[PDB]
């Protein structure tokens, strides 16, 4: 009576159909042109102008996240008071694209604030349109509009189109397998699949933790499949500790055939009470841990490279700004990494996952919220098979990005269509 309801992004023409205390527009690495016209063309909005931080481009997203973090602190009484909006700026553009990530921050931001309306806008080449201010008045005049895109004349806006017998798998019998976070509950579930499916097959675990009895227990069960696993305890944030753990992969091994990055863990507080601390420590396995992973990992040939996001990344989840703008990150690498391969200088099919809730799944366990969750979004608790039997089908549809959900139908697709 419960069936996988299965998304995929979209980018349509949808144009179909009150007033603002304050407006604030905040653009990202934009043209110092750009900035100008703005402020002097919308005199009665704040312009932010993030242009500051050095480092990679994880490394600047984390910083700008974190400034549009401590920037809804400060308004905060302002919400309380009145309506407010906020648009950022993202230009397509090399890796700016990834800025685009910000949109999991501004969903969780509009469930926390009743009164806020937060837009992510992307501009091929702003710049170059003096159209710009109208376009933006006239976005914000329909707040419904979450992501919108303009590129070659066109404006878009981002939506979801529905996705629709015994599946085709990624597996080789031998060859290497990583699973980043692979010792949490998740990537356990996925050594064992591997283990039931590999035959002779090599699966790397990675986490920080020194491993606990009951983990090395877990582990040693699927050591008895044949296959070999190799706990090795390092953290993704160390750009350095990232690049021994490829290094030893390569030295100790012949390759590398697949890699899930599941590192990254939730931390529910809502955005008034956060530290900036914990902040930062929700986005970094996911967001630097990500790059850093992904560039280490350039030279090998894999099969695939996918991503364990989070349906909280696309929708946004109250107390979960964070782990929201992290996995919206991870979201928005998949397509740039598609692009780098098409280049050729990535190998393997790259995709996105947005989970929900599953069902014997550790970090959160759903109990009393369970029934809110369905009764706010209808979703359930999703079961081991069903998930493996959506991740497969994840892989032969080959797109960068798959949102899954479980529960009721009809509620969900109403609430989402």
């Amino acid at each position: 009576h419960m069936e996988r309801l299965m998304l995929e992004p979209v980018w349509e023409k949808q144009n179909e159909e009150l007033s603002y205390t304050e407006h604030i527009i905040v653009l990202f690495e934009t043209e110092r042109s750009v900035t100008d016209s703005i402020a002097s063309h919308m005199k009665d909005a704040r312009v932010i102008t993030l242009n500051e931080a050095v480092g990679h481009i994880a490394e600047r997203y984390q910083c700008y996240m974190q400034n549009i973090f401590e920037l809804l602190q400060s308004k905060v009484r302002k919400l309380s008071a009145g309506r407010i909006i906020i648009q950022a700026i993202v230009p397509l553009e090399k890796e700016k694209q990834l800025f685009a990530g910000v949109s999991g921050l501004f969903k969780t931001a509009e469930i926390e604030f009743s009164k806020l309306t937060a837009q992510v806008i992307e501009i091929e080449k702003p710049e170059e349109m003096i159209d710009l201010h109208l376009k933006l008045k006239d976005d914000s005049r329909r707040p419904f509009d979450k992501q919108i895109r303009y590129e070659a004349g066109y404006r878009f806006v981002k939506g979801w189109r529905e996705m629709v017998d015994t599946l085709h798998m990624p597996w080789r019998d031998e060859g290497v397998y990583l699973i980043t976070g692979g010792a949490g509950s998740l990537g356990l579930l996925f050594a064992k699949e591997i283990a039931n499916r590999t035959g002779r097959s090599t699966i790397v675990l990675t986490g920080r933790s020194v491993l606990s009895e009951d983990k090395e227990n877990e582990l040693e069960a699927l050591r008895s499949i044949g296959a070999e696993v190799v706990y090795r305890e390092a953290d993704v944030s160390d750009q350095h500790a990232v690049r021994h753990l490829l290094e030893e992969i390569k030295e100790r091994y012949g390759t590398l055939n697949g890699i899930i990055h599941g590192a990254g863990s939730s931390k529910d507080r809502f955005i008034i009470h956060k530290t900036n601390e914990e902040f930062q420590e929700v986005l970094q396995p996911k967001v630097s841990g990500l790059l850093h992973v992904d560039e280490c990992s350039k030279d090998f040939p894999l099969d695939f490279f996918i991503f364990f996001s989070s349906v909280s990344g696309c929708l946004g989840n109250a107390g979960q700004a964070d782990y929201a703008a992290a996995n919206s990150f991870m979201d928005a690498f998949a397509e740039y990494r598609r692009s780098l391969a098409a280049s050729k200088k990535r190998f393997g099919s790259t995709i996105s996952f947005n989970w929900p809730l599953w069902e014997e799944g550790g970090m959160q366990v759903g109990a009393e919220d369970e029934k809110r969750m369905l009764k706010t979004t209808g979703m359930v608790p999703m079961p081991t098979d069903s998930g493996l039997k959506a991740f497969y089908q994840g892989i032969v549809s080959d797109k960068p990005q798959v949102f899954v959900m479980e529960g009721q139908l009809q509620k969900m697709k109403q609430k989402l269509l």
